[PDB]
């Protein structure tokens, strides 16, 4: 387990410095001994791998910590050595604890401005509580001071200094909580470096503007488009502002800043949508080309589902050869044969409708299949932005299809079985096009809650309910006459009938011709009491209270659906039927560079 | 587009601006350069069609403009010339961004103090943010200036002056969403006033009363009120205020106050009958005439929908002549004609009752018809204040009352189906009746809300659940016995029977003497699961979310109705059955104008 190594190895420091009175000396600040010891091994060693300095830059003891670069000089180059601090030397705990002097004594001695704490417990992990980088100044940055960062600067720390993860000080100072004063710090850093430190990428390939956008950070996000934008004029409450979109609509990259931000697992990550050069982008996107461009995609869509249908509904059935001989069997058409269907006209009709439904079928999965590589198994089924169980019902219904294709040209019996569920499936995936309409946006992911939520803990506890009370139906009625009282009489005939119960969409089993059993009347008094009283409208009070406490991020991710669904569209369908959107600059002597006009009311 | 035009002339004034030297020069207030060029054309033009002196007032280069007047004497004189900016001045952009020493140089230069910018970013559109007038002095009645307003007075502006769409700026001061400041700025144009300024009418035939009361700007017409109230007397904590109802009855005119109030497609402009006039005025209205006569126009249409409904009962049937060769036809009787049917006493009662509808029905017509254009289209059916979807139906039932009576005098088979629409709209529109009920009129109001609310969404996506489950239901049961199992037997029957058992009207098909397919088993669990348990209580949860989330608009839609039915009630009903609302002031001395009288206590 981390939680115990890392626990294992706090208390073996601890231990390591309480036997040795050179840590302790440093540990509490005793002068005295100090000077004794030190006028008598001055690098031994802890648990962690660190000297006396380091526990007087720990223990923030500036005497002690003076008292032994005095007497050892080489102590403030040296680093922890095992494990889960590897790489961490005393100038990085002065600088955590934001101790001046004494980061100053220690670039005095000769601390090295460049150190990397490729530690365990400086990585960015849910482990660590914190993650501040692998470099003092990074650290410096990162806790809130300006001098050290000014100092660490002057001294020759580097400012392009990129860690294990690949991140420069920029991405590390937006990836903190702080948000506010890390604009500050981002301003200072940015100060000094003036190809930009603002375009170096990380190892993921991610600039800081990417990572803001991914991260959901949108102060920073805010403080980073103050200067990408230009205010042309200001004539009195009204102003125009122009928006730089080169970094935003990412023209001609493979991964875009938009595709990164409603692809992004942070929930804060939905609210960079709203900022002020994102927000009319992606409206003017979906207002102008990407909402008739989904109307016509849902037409023709629901145009194949209706053809879909009607070759189902006109499927080839022969009259059944063989006799009824059990009284129970009702079958009396059975499939046709390959060279027995396709003799018609109307049959003839239906294969190219059928060839239509294979051809549609086919081209689903050419536009799916490669779009879970691109981004991920986990992401593109699993996010609700992108449309993620649409996703799964979708090619489900594509394989269904091809399947009832393939039992077709090999002539097995039992196509209602890969039908119905195709069938099921692909009508109910034309609520993935609900997403481009308020009316119905809102309504479908509301269903979606619901399903995962209520629905799934219900159907949980109604397992329970509906497998006791079917019990103990079939052994009251186990001992009656099945033809008076049917419901029960075989156990998942009895399990069907108690579900159907539940649910009260059939009428409760009396037949007042016959004595039923007192058992039954008092079992079904119960059922009808806990399960159709009490459960089935305590699952509407629960859907209720459900529908009230998340409507708010109801209505905020089907903003993020509809911004994921005009980022799609203007992925996948062709650049000629979507032209880049903002105002060239090359046309007013701008650049090459692409830009958006924001006028506002102040 | 609107908005890439608009985008494209303000890059392409920002490019020529950046071109030209003199231009530049007068943008960032380049001093010696422009000392310079003018020691060595100034009349030069941008892209807008404005000159230098226009870039300096709309930059507030205070000096640069003194510097091209001084040179350039006639530039304070010309306005803009192509079409989004044509007629404005450098006045006008001086006055916008409130430079009182610019105004003052610009109008000692020879500034026209009534020059119109009629160009396109000065009209009141959704295009434009703001909507200031066309006039120097209604742009500094709108931006907050007194000084500029006296200023431009004293130089000569007119008081009185109309833009294109006819508004003076007393309009266009109520126009404003500052709400508070303009009522200063009103009573300060008022001050220079002193026919009169407040009679002035709009294009759309609007005074500024009028033009409050239809934007909803309450406030607005709490000032304006106070100049027609009197107080009588004050006694401790009692006071007796004499409101004038000059404007607000607007007696004899055939668009009133309270007809526009209603009638406007503002929801603020509900919140004016609720002032301090007002809503004792449409009280006193509704509670001595209003509810009385809508209570006895109320039974005289439940009566008549009850004569129509047993003339439906008691219509004319004779056996059916045709034997009933189909097994499944169950057709036993048929419609008498013409001549066959009213041969008896009781067919002369049902006569005069068909009389009756048909008077009624003709009636009908001959009080909406009118109505629709006299409003208009959108409103008449648009508005639920006015009652809307309730005329749609009034008008419909009386549509097919009359082709059922074409039918009757034509002679042809199939009056069910008319006189079943006919009967359902008809008793439908009795609902109309109940907005003059407390009990009654937010409940008919939270209906309509609820129809075109969540049924439409909840519709949408249960068309498409029912039919994937009905085609799956019917491609299942295609196979089987139709005698044993007809719910899915043909697709409109597998169709309606899909929708019921969605509803759960009829019961869920089982036949336990038979043996029915699986596949019908785990179809109809999984429509049980999500249609019946899933979707149908959702549907209840939502309708109590939306129930409570517009009470509060309910309620006040309920009121507006109320006033709005006093003031239909007062324009249709004769003037002898309606006598004139307030005190006339003609009996005690006060000339030809009519008062009403309130007692607060404060
Ligand atoms: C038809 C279905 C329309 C449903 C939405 C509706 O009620 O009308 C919509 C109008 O309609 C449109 O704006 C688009 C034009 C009709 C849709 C084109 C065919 C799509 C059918 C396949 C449909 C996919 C099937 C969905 C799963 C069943 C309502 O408009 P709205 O979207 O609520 O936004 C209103 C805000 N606005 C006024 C600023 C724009
Ligand atoms: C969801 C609910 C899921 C239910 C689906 C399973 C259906 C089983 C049908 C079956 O095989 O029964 C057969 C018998 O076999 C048995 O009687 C033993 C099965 C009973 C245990 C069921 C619990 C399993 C689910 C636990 C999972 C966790 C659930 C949540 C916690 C049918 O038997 P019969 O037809 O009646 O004929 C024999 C009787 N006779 C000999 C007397 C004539
Ligand atoms: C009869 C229906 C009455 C419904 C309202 C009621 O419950 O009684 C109403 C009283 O009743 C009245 O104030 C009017 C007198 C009876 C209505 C006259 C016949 C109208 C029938 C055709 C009816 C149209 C059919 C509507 C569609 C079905 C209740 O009063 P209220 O209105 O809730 O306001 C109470 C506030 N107040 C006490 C200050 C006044
Ligand atoms: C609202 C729901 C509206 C439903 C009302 C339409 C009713 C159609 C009835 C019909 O004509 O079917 C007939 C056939 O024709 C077909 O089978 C093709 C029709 C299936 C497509 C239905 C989707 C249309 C709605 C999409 C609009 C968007 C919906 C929202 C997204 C009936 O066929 P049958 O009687 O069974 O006999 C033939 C079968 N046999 C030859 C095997 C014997
Ligand atoms: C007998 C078979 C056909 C079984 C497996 C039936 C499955 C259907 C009824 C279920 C399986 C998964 C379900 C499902 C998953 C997720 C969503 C997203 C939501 O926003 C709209 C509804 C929707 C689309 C629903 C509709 C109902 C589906 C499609
Ligand atoms: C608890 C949740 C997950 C819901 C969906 C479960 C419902 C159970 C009670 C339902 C769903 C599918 C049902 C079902 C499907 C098909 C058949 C075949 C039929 O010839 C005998 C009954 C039988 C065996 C029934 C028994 C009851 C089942 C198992
Ligand atoms: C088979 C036919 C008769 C079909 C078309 C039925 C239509 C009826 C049931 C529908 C059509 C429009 C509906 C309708 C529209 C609007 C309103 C306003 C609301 O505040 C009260 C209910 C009311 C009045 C409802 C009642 C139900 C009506 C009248
Ligand atoms: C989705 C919303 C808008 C609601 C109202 C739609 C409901 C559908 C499922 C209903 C409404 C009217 C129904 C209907 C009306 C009349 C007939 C004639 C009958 O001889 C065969 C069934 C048939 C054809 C059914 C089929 C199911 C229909 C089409």
């Amino acid at each position: 387990d981390w939680e115990q190594y890392r626990d294992r190895v706090n208390m073996l420091q601890q231990e390591r410095i309480r036997d040795s009175p050179l840590l302790q000396a440093a540990k509490e600040n005793d002068l005295r001994l100090l000077k004794i010891l030190l006028l008598n091994d001055f690098q031994q060693r802890g648990a962690v791998g660190e000297t006396a300095l380091h526990v007087a830059a720990l223990y923030d003891n500036l005497e002690a910590a003076t008292l032994l670069m005095e007497a050892a000089p080489e102590l403030a180059k040296e680093p922890a050595l095992c494990e889960p601090f590897v790489g961490q030397t005393a100038l990085h705990i002065a600088v955590m604890n934001q101790n001046l002097n004494l980061v100053r004594a220690l670039l005095a001695r000769g601390a090295s401005v460049s150190a990397r704490a490729t530690g365990a417990a400086f990585r960015r992990s849910p482990h660590n509580l914190i993650y501040y980088g692998e470099h003092p100044l990074s650290f410096a940055a990162c806790v809130g001071s300006e001098e050290i960062v000014r100092l660490l600067i002057e001294h020759g720390a580097d400012i392009r200094a990129q860690d294990s993860l690949g991140n420069t000080v920029l991405h590390i100072l937006i990836l903190q909580p702080n948000k506010t004063f890390a604009c500050q710090m981002y301003n200072l850093l940015l100060s000094y470096d003036e190809q930009s430190l603002e375009l170096v990428p990380n190892h993921q390939g991610l600039t800081p503007f990417k990572l803001a956008g991914v991260e959901g950070n949108t102060v920073m996000f805010q403080h980073l488009m103050q200067k990408r934008k230009h205010v042309q004029w200001t004539c009195g409450p009204l102003t125009s502002t122009l928006y730089d979109l080169t970094e935003i609509d990412s023209w001609g990259e493979e991964l875009s800043f938009l595709e990164l931000v409603v692809s992004s697992k942070k929930r804060e990550a939905r609210q960079i949508l709203e900022q002020t050069p994102v927000k009319e982008l992606v409206s003017f996107k979906w207002k102008k080309y990407g909402r008739p461009y989904f109307c016509v995609l849902a037409s023709l869509y629901i145009l194949y589902m209706i053809c879909f249908t009607t070759c189902c509904i006109y499927r080839p059935l022969k009259l059944r050869d063989d006799n009824r001989t059990d009284p129970r069997d009702i079958t009396i058409l059975q499939q046709k044969l390959l060279q027995e269907a396709y003799v018609t006209h109307q049959d003839n009709i239906r294969l190219v409708g059928e060839l239509v439904t294979v051809t549609g079928a086919v081209i689903i999965l050419l536009l799916e299949i490669p779009d879970i590589f691109r981004v991920g198994a986990s992401r593109y089924f699993g996010q609700t932005i992108l449309g993620g169980p649409f996703h799964v019902i979708i090619i489900t219904y594509a394989s269904l299809v091809l399947l009832t294709m393939v039992m077709r040209l090999t002539n097995m019996n039992g196509e209602v079985v890969p039908l119905s569920f195709a069938l099921v499936l692909g009508w109910c995936s034309v609520m993935y096009f609900a997403r481009g309409f308020q009316m119905l946006g809102p309504f479908t992911i509301m269903i979606q809650k619901m399903i995962f939520g209520d629905l799934m803990r219900f159907c949980w506890l109604m397992a329970v309910v509906i497998l006791g009370f079917a019990s103990a139906f079939h052994i009251t009625f186990q001992t009656e006459d099945p033809n008076n009282l049917g419901e029960f009489s075989d156990y998942p005939t009895a399990l069907f009938s108690t579900f159907e119960l539940f649910l009260t969409i059939i009428d409760g089993p009396a037949n007042y011709s016959v004595d039923l059993p007192f058992m039954y009347c008092i079992t079904y008094a119960a059922f009808a009491i806990i399960a159709t009283l009490l459960m089935l409208n305590l699952f509407i009070a629960m859907m209720g209270d459900t529908h009230w406490r998340v409507a708010q991020e109801r209505d905020e991710l089907w903003r993020a659906q509809v911004v994921a669904t005009t980022v799609m569209l203007e992925r996948k369908m062709p650049r000629f039927l979507w032209p880049r959107s903002g105002i060239c600059g090359y046309e007013y002597g701008l650049g090459d560079r692409w830009f958006l006009r924001v006028e506002n009311h102040h």
